[PDB]
């Protein structure tokens, strides 16, 4: 499922060590498009993280940080605060064609599929869950 959006990409970030993509087996997984130098984005990650520290394990999805981070070690104290998982930043090339196939043009953008599938499920989870914190229409199915 997830093949068609990380093209050969095996692991990503957790932490300080990573996981594999097939861990995420079963999962709604959301890319989470946002970088350091983004104004809007310092707003919206908090949210984010309250949402998925409540619903994650109950609402079964995972976050993938998806960056627009032009600088290495801006990047790995971005990541270092947040919860979830990470493309590498080497691999930086698969997150910017990700980007231009969901045609993101500003962050923070966040766009959940399936995992199994590779279905799109929602491309306005940023809009949407700003509106329903306590997830009552997740996962914001689009039309």
């Amino acid at each position: 499922g997830l093949d068609k959006y990380l093209p050969g990409i095996e692991k990503l970030r957790r932490g300080d060590g990573e996981v594999e993509v097939k861990s995420l087996a079963g999962k709604l997984v959301f890319f989470y498009f946002s970088a350091s130098w983004c104004p809007p984005c310092r707003g919206f990650t908090p949210q984010l993280i309250e949402f998925y520290d409540k619903f994650h394990e109950s609402k079964n999805f995972e976050v993938v940080f998806c960056t627009w981070d032009e600088e290495e070690d801006g990047f790995a104290g971005y990541f270092a605060k947040m919860p979830w998982l990470a493309v590498p930043f080497a691999q930086s090339e698969a997150v910017q064609k990700l980007s231009k196939h969901f045609n993101v043009e500003s962050i923070p953008t966040l766009i959940g599929v399936d995992a199994d599938s590779g279905d799109v499920v929602t491309t306005r989870a940023r809009a949407t869950l700003v509106k329903d914190p306590e997830g009552e229409q997740f996962p914001w199915k689009d039309a």
